[PDB]
């Protein structure tokens, strides 16, 4: 199925391939707590109100 | 869009804002333990007989 090792003129099959995928987490990003607030200037300014 | 802070010429936004209601409890109010007694006058008297 494939060349040898170390000769050109003799065969040896090639079995496949394995993979070593990293390891990447979720579950902060999964839950639906950061909603979205797109905008348009590169700083943005927030109203802090409080009454007794 | 509003002024930047340090600069009158550029812009920056303003996304929201957040309010500090004070805390308000109701329990009793909501219990309805106190039924409502409308009343004309401004004072109400009371008769208290007893016997032994």
């Amino acid at each position: 199925l494939t060349n040898s090792e170390k000769s050109r003129f003799f065969l040896a099959d090639l079995t496949g391939e394995v993979q070593s995928i990293p390891n990447t987490y979720g579950y902060i990003s999964g839950l639906g707590l950061f909603r979205s607030a797109p905008q348009t200037q590169t700083t943005f300014l927030m109203d802090l109100t409080d009454w007794d």
